[PDB]
């Protein structure tokens, strides 16, 4: 088989990225949606950031985990300890925008399958 390439670490980096400068949210999500996530875990943590911030809300660790909490979903996840690696999983958000544009490959070629 070609096994389909996720692009998992970089999902990662983008998502602790986020955690660790939340201003980047602008520039991860000005190249992905949840959509470019195959990643349902992934996906689920970008969905309520996306969640927060149309809540005016920050999309810090703690106050994501909280918000997967109150949906009953933070076990869903993984547990505060998946947030937790993700939060210490990035190069101090400094490639967050080529992560991005890596998810968002995988995510182009998801859909460019012919």
């Amino acid at each position: 088989m070609k096994v389909p390439p996720h692009s998992i670490e970089a999902e990662q980096s983008v998502l602790g990225g986020l955690m660790l400068d939340n201003e980047r949210w602008d520039d991860v999500a000005e190249r992905v949606v949840a959509d470019d996530f195959y990643t349902r875990p992934h996906r689920h943590i970008f969905t309520e950031m996306a969640r927060l911030q149309e809540s005016g809300s920050p999309i810090d660790l703690i106050t994501l985990a909280e918000s997967l909490e109150r949906q009953g979903q933070l076990d869903s996840v993984g547990g505060f300890a998946y947030l937790a690696e993700l939060s210490k999983n990035t190069p101090s958000a400094a490639n967050i925008s080529a992560y991005a544009d890596i998810v968002r490959e995988r995510a182009v070629v998801r859909e460019m399958i012919s």
